[PDB]
């Protein structure tokens, strides 16, 4: 198979596949086929490609499972086509403009000040549970309208569901029941009494109950992993490349711009949603049946020579403008402004603070996985 190794080296395999076998069958880990695509110009086209679809009533019966969930949260953006994608994308998306989420800059500033305080002033941290991973949780209830009194519960509910353990899957079950129940009773608490927050608005245009829960659901999960690993990898990138790391901490005004590089570089998720071709596909000369599970890796599209040279440099310097990080088409991320605001407000936060701040490791400690470029933890000092 020319994609052994894709789990331990990801990036090593994308080289070889991309030239011997840019589109793929694979196994993928629960052991059902997928094709993966690797080449730039096949996984651009491939997302913007409506024949290409997210809804799995498109999937061939037998052929797809994913992950097991109640229907009201199928109503979701990452399992819909058009015309009923479009509908619930335009109403939310008010939401996400550069200008509703630059109003959110300074909470999102005083919450990263706020964790890093608890830090004092030399020592040792693991960023991701520091850092990287409340921070994102945080901006998503403040986001949504979680009340304080509900944080430590919600937080509790939410860990469990970021990478299930696939040997104790009944706490991830437990967690996704707690957190129904949980924004059933919240989304009626603003109908009863309307707040300052995003659920509250998403509550006036209501939209099936269904969709507004399905929002609640995917801007939660969609909002958090993600955000945590741009950070987390962005983080680990610098510190591996002192000369960029310098650029950054002389000339901080860099950062907003160097985003785009870093998400290009180690972007948090090595492939696209799996998407269902409605009719025969033909993507790169290979033709991939209807209702088969097509798997577009964005890091391999990012990492591709023949778009991007020297693809394996951290450059500040390259023009980023045409990665697929935060994907591309109908389904370019919601969340692209307040995933760019938070990475730009952690770092400069970070590297403002923690001057000293260096590896307390030879080694990065990678999560295995087919879908997400993610750390356990990083262990850093200052
Ligand atoms: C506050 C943070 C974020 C929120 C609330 C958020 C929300 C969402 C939502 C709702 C979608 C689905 C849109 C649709 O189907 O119409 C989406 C798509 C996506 N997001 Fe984000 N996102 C965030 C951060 C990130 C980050 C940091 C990344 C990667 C760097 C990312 C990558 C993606 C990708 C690749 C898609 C498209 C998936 C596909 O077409 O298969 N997101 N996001």
């Amino acid at each position: 198979d020319p994609a052994e190794g894709l789990l331990a080296d990801p990036y090593a395999v994308y080289d070889r596949l991309r030239d011997t076998a840019p589109v793929h069958r694979i196994a993928g880990t629960d052991g059902k086929p997928a094709w993966l695509v690797t080449r730039y110009d096949d996984v651009r086209e491939g997302l913007a490609n409506p024949l290409l679809s997210l809804d799995k009533k498109h999937a061939l019966p037998g052929n797809y499972r994913g992950l097991a969930l109640p229907p009201a949260l199928d109503a979701n953006l990452l399992n819909m086509d058009a015309p009923d994608h479009t509908r619930i994308r335009r109403l939310v998306g008010r939401a996400f403009t550069l200008r509703r989420v630059e109003q959110l800059r300074e909470p999102v500033r005083e919450t990263a000040h706020r964790l890093l305080d608890a830090l004092g002033t030399h020592g040792s941290t693991d960023l991701i549970a520091s850092y990287a991973a409340p921070l994102p949780i945080t901006v998503i209830c403040d986001l949504l309208g979680v009340p304080d009194e509900h944080r430590r519960d919600f937080r509790a509910w939410t860990d469990p569901l970021v990478t299930p353990d696939p040997a104790r899957p009944d706490v991830a079950r437990e967690s996704v029941v707690s957190l129904l129940g949980f924004f059933t009773g919240l989304l009626a608490d603003k109908r009863k009494n309307p707040a300052d927050d995003l659920l509250s608005d998403l509550i006036a245009v209501q939209l099936t109950e269904d969709e507004l829960m399905s929002l609640a659901f995917l801007i939660l999960f969609a909002g958090y992993e993600n955000t945590v690993h741009l950070i987390g990898n962005a983080v680990l990138a610098l510190l591996r490349h002192p000369e960029q790391l310098a650029a950054l901490r002389e000339d901080p005004a860099r950062l907003p711009d160097a985003v785009g590089e870093f998400a290009r570089y180690e972007g948090p998720a090595l492939l696209a949603i799996r998407r269902f071709p409605v009719r025969d596909v033909t993507i790169g000369g290979v033709t991939v049946p209807a209702g088969e599970t097509v798997l577009l890796s964005l890091s391999a599209a990012n990492r591709d020579p023949s778009r991007f040279p020297d693809p394996d440099r951290l450059d500040l310097g390259r023009d980023a403008a045409g990665h697929l990080a935060l994907g591309h088409g109908v389904h370019y991320c919601l969340g692209a402004p307040l995933a760019r605001l938070e990475t730009e407000v952690a770092l400069a936060a970070l590297l403002e603070r923690f001057p000293d701040l260096a590896l307390a490791e030879t080694e990065p400690r990678r999560r295995p996985s087919l879908r997400a470029r993610g750390l356990l933890a990083l262990p850093v000092t200052y």
